[PDB]
């Protein structure tokens, strides 16, 4: 059984509970709700067929709710028509949302970009595809150099790498949206452009302005100075999303690599699930097979240490949203058979359930959990055994689901250490996953409030 | 505090409760009966005494019966005079009991001299005074030659090094030893001359047959034959007594320390007590100070790794019974403070317990424990912590007294695993062996007959 | 300093000296020759600039002869135009040469097509593309059904997974290739496609056919058979060629990374260059910049393991030959930096050498060596010192410059191991990569016959 | 074989070369020379008889002239008759060499008794046969009370336990004493009473004042001053002599075993050889067998890592000096087989040597050395392998028959270090120590000075 989890961006080709089903059936994990498109209705829709489909079928899944966040893009041309930069030339960029752009200059949707850039700055053009030089700043003005050729379409991406941006963290709409999220009760909330811990902040007094509080806040990595404030960006949220395509616009090429490595081991190592994200099966948008280098990157995501990996428009849109998630998953299965514990008082608790279950061959750890907790300090060492997590919070339930290699399991109550014990033994047989004579480690808390994990136990099925 | 235990062997001179309690003040934790002598009287009062001081000042002790053995002396001698031998001559030795001997030829006890030994066997007379060969068997006659100048008395100790003796494993008045052993409750039967396990389980039966079915045997390895079969012997002993004087004499010299290693360690290993015996500080029963030889000699089996040492002639009948208890202390002290843990299903929970016991420094392991055996199976490991054991077996608190660092403990129930763990915290502190804020690892079995130690649970006082 | 090579293919637009030069100097180390095209008078005529630029500049470099290899291709339709073929539908394939192909058969340029084939197996279309069951085999016609949908075009690689093909190894046309290789000297032919060891011998018994014996031979695993013969390929080759491209065409996606992972690991033990090779920096053949997926595969193929990395098209006909050296170079340097030695008779002192070097701190370890053996026998653990290598053998010196982080030098004689370590110490100062003060390791052979290394040494310089 | 060294003290019983090469045949191999007895000529004779066997034999040894070293004792009594002293009462030492001694009082050799003693201190006699406490001090005067029943005899030994005396390093008769030594040119000097570097430099001084700069300084540690100044003394000193039972009137017997282990454990660590000596097998001064506890001390020893064994009196005076040279080698050699390595710029070099011996089963290491350093700096790690030892200087050829496990070979020139692995790898096979086919490992020192060792080299004979 595959163990690194996958999620997958709903769309209107697949949102259908017919095609939930099949998707759950192939591999997915998380339903992933890209806020960038589409409106409330539609998307409640969404996420109502999956519970259709969850209730239906006893499957269990998450919901992610991504936001669109802070952005600044170019706006019009004359009419509608695209103008071709020439390397060398001088190129403009002015404040004033008015303007209609030709081959000379063009107007951007963000107020600030005089003040935040600086002459000798960067700025690219659509996700890269021009660059220009900071040449000088006036007025609602931005002079710059275009240091090569290529096409200006309407209404296109810039980045300012290395730039700080004084955007806030939450887009204007971006606040509706979490509204939203919490009005239907997503499980997760991936937020956009996190900068700095105090981008995280907004986010939470925002969730938690709507009775949003228990939504684990997932912040994706999309430019330097996120890269630079990792740890404390790490530190406030609840898990991230590394965001390779962005941070490859931002960021030298080859530190890129560098970068997903790094956060996967420290969100290993504090605990938060990771996502690997942009770029994965691209290809399949339009074939049915990906390419053996696309193969390889997942693989090597997993490698690094990912708990999932995620599915974007390869699923939402494009034409063989089933072949992704089944071929998505095949790679998880066969990366994820040859991966091995990494051993190297929660920690000593859970290392040594860890240890022990390898030493007497156990199939399956049994983890008692509130907050999910003790699931994912058992999962810190990359057990061989499958996690089996008993939880009465139906949230925890829901949000274990994007964690390497758990089975949440929702129970009425856990009355005591004893109590779990059994419990846990009645479960683990019922799931299939172990039989009468497999021994099982079962970790839990006892008489210490929910955050501790201070007891590991060996038993026999 | 040390951690070795100290069994000391009761006389006339150290049997009033006033001695016996300056004595467990000064580090006595067992009190021997030596069964060579004595009368049931004077034993039952030497236990009722030590009973009485126990209960008068809540002290714990346990109580060792030392059966006296099974033996092959010589007899008498022509006017109870003795007889000087000369290297050189024929002498002889004849099954006739009503022989009264002289520098030719004296009797033994033992019918069986004539079939079980063999031309070339060496005799060894009076514990290794006097060497012979045996150049002829004949008749009830067993004639050697003298290797060495000596003066042989009356009603002596034969050695026969090397050879097998079909002396049976309990003599006459051993089972009626063991019979008052069984009314009166000793907690451990120190068997003598063990050689095979056969001899081990008509032990075991004698006590099963008159109640003593819960008292722990020792077997003491005295010869070669025994040394040959430690391995069964152990196996079916609930421990071991190691008698390096006997050894001395059966077996070659430069063997006898690395048999005592040798059993030491497989005795931890298998979680069965073992006590270092002969020869301790024998000096002491003259003087009040034991010889630096002596010093290191102990200290080396506490290194070796015994669970205690024991006190002979020093404590019984010596001079100075109570400054060999003392000085006995403080090597054990010493010794018991530079050495470390050995960490290297009941096994992989308790080396973990202790090995996350020294990772959070705890000062205290508690363990639940019927039989012992987990309390055994943590000291296996020689922990820097004291090892609290409730229990609510009796004869459980008093035979763990017997063990490295365990500290017993007598209580009225434990309803469950969340009970021990309050419980256990409850007495931690009541100990003065911790204080608020230590760490205490708590060890039990979990759903589990007793046997089995499943469960291991940290907790802060 | 980076330590992974570079291979660089050469083309017309990169021939010159002026290039050769400014390539050696952007990271180049090896000059591959791609004998899919251009003649003896170009080939030779590159060999010689290159070799211009070395006697000029005093830089190494080494010589690797890509061979063309053994095929087998779709070929012509009806008038040039493709022809989409339907899952279901029968085709067919015909051995004769002259016929023109349509929608329901096409010929093959593989007189053997009929019989090595075979009623069940696949024939695979189009570096894959299309996929068909073989039905039928008779005449000059092997009849199959499409397994899906697709267009065929012409002139199309054939591939036939798990069938042995009596192609033969050596092409009677690359037969010619090799000779010129071995009159020019080239230090090592990468050969394509090789399926067994019975290939490699094939190709070993040419070169000593022509006084090429010394040459290092590089087998090209581009397929699964070769794939499931890799073991015996290995033994029986110098170094190998993971061509992640044809593999990826050959066999199921999700195997690709992990069989590259695998063959490079067994190279490193066996003490066998391995070189990563097609798919690396395509992307610059048209543009100035590597995709971060790009730059990814490489880096991750560095900490794979390999010692060296090539450049197919991105340096023989691209637009930024040297943006392509250059970016592969710069990523070389920084996946380079953050890998650490793997320590986990040559094996023994070699592993020695290199644990101690780093114990001291040695910026350098220094190495005898004729055949090159013990040069890459330190380099099995990944050092950080840099590996000056001394040898008296040109070819040596050359073929060492493929290897991962060793400085090759040629040296007029080495008389004894003391002379050894003087001119080695002499050299690690002149080399600028030590100064007085460093530690250095210095590793040889002591009378022992080539191939043995058995002796350490450390030194202050 | 057994690697632990054996030193035999020569008196008149053995002098005889009969006797001395009865004696090297049983395990004999070094001579001590007790200075607290004999003259000149005896000891001459001694030294050139045990020469004699030596260049008769081939055999090796080494020579040891143990200095008498100062003392304080007390004089004579009243008609040379012994008093008896009784507890509580008052007796007094007199610094007054004049007086006659009689039960009230006696006077004392040493001057400085009244300044270095203090009321409160303990004054042991003969041997701590009796103890006193120290009263009063006035004039020259001590004034006790007798803490025990004894008899006084005339001119006994005193000790100050915890005591620092102003006696010097050494006494007049030492001097000539080691003048004598430096005459007979005897390999090493044991020092007596050693207390502070101070005395070990002025031994120093005194040999290098008469040709004896290459004699061995072993520092006899004989009190707690010796002790706590450890460490300055072994730093000056080429080695140590653990007097337990010195120590054992000195300082607390528990501390004394703990004393002996970790001045071995810092011998060993500091490449300086260790003596194991008082107290060793003296009940064989009058039996042929060792007791039991004796036996276990002397592996103890061996245990703790000493490099030599000494015997006294049991080889001077007793009446089986052969039977105790022969017991004191089976227990040599049978503790010794049960050792193993201890591995955990000449260490690395060395550790290395040793762990690779023991990975290719080397049965021996062949080492070259001037000063006996890299012999020592192998032995460190108690490698499995004896350590053959190759030099020119024939003092170091000596001394090396004290460390453990080294045979030292004289050989007349090593050119290089080429050379040196041929002589080695002939006298490997000519030792009979290895055969053809097996592994040994060379080590040395290549372009250094003596002092470093820094080459290590694997052969196959």
């Amino acid at each position: 059984m595959k163990k690194t989890k996958i999620v997958c961006t709903i769309g209107p080709k697949t949102e259908s509970e017919e095609m939930l089903a099949k998707m759950l059936d192939a591999g997915m994990n998380v339903m992933r709700l890209n806020f960038s498109h589409g409106d409330y209705a539609e998307h409640g829709q969404r996420i109502q067929n999956l519970r259709n489909v969850m209730s239906k079928t006893g499957k269990t899944a998450a919901i992610l709710l991504d936001t669109k966040g802070p952005e600044i893009r170019t706006m019009k041309l004359e009419g509608g028509n695209d103008v071709s930069l020439k390397a060398g030339q001088t190129f403009t960029f002015t404040t004033d949302k008015s303007v209609i752009g030709n081959s000379e200059m063009v107007a951007v949707t963000y107020e600030g970009f005089t003040t935040d850039l600086s002459v000798g700055n960067t700025v690219l053009v659509d996700d890269g595809l021009i660059g220009m030089e900071v040449t000088a700043i006036e007025g609602n003005k931005v002079i710059c150099k275009v240091l090569n050729n290529g096409d200006l379409g309407e209404n296109k991406g810039v980045n300012l790498p290395g730039v700080s941006i004084a955007l806030p963290a939450l887009a204007e709409k971006d606040k509706q949206d979490l509204i939203f999220g919490c009005e239907q009760g997503v499980d997760f909330v991936a937020a956009s452009f996190i900068r700095k811990r105090s981008d995280v902040i907004e986010i939470r007094e925002h969730l938690k302005a709507h009775g949003g509080e228990n939504i684990h806040i997932i912040s994706k990595i999309e430019n330097q100075e996120g890269l630079n404030n990792f740890d404390e960006i790490l530190e406030a949220s609840d898990g991230i999303m590394v965001a390779r395509g962005d941070l490859g616009v931002e960021i030298p090429v080859e530190e890129v690599i560098f970068a997903q490595k790094m956060m996967i081991e420290k969100c290993i190592r504090a605990l938060k699930v990771v996502i690997t994200a942009t770029m994965m099966l691209d290809s399949m948008i339009k074939n049915p097979r990906p390419t053996r280098a696309e193969a390889g990157d997942v693989a090597n995501a997993i490698l690094d240490g990912t708990d999932a990996v995620m599915l974007s428009g390869e699923s939402a849109k494009g034409k063989y949203p089933l072949e992704a998630v089944s071929i998505m998953a095949t790679i998880c299965e066969r990366t994820d058979r040859v991966m091995n514990s990494r051993l190297e008082i929660t920690e000593a608790v859970c290392r040594g359930a860890v240890e022990t279950a390898e030493k007497l061959d156990a199939p399956l750890i049994v983890v008692a959990t509130q907050g999910g907790k003790s699931a994912r300090a058992v999962r810190k060492y990359f057990p061989d055994a499958t996690i089996l997590a008993l939880t009465t919070n139906e949230k925890t339930a829901h949000q274990l689901v994007l964690s390497k290699g758990v089975v949440p399991q929702l129970v009425k109550e856990i009355t005591s250490t004893d109590d779990f014990y059994r419990l846990g033994k009645e479960l683990a047989l019922q799931s299939g996953l172990a039989h009468k004579g497999d021994v099982v480690v079962m970790v839990s808390g006892a008489l210490v409030p929910s955050g501790t994990t201070n007891t590991a136990s060996v038993h026999v099925l």
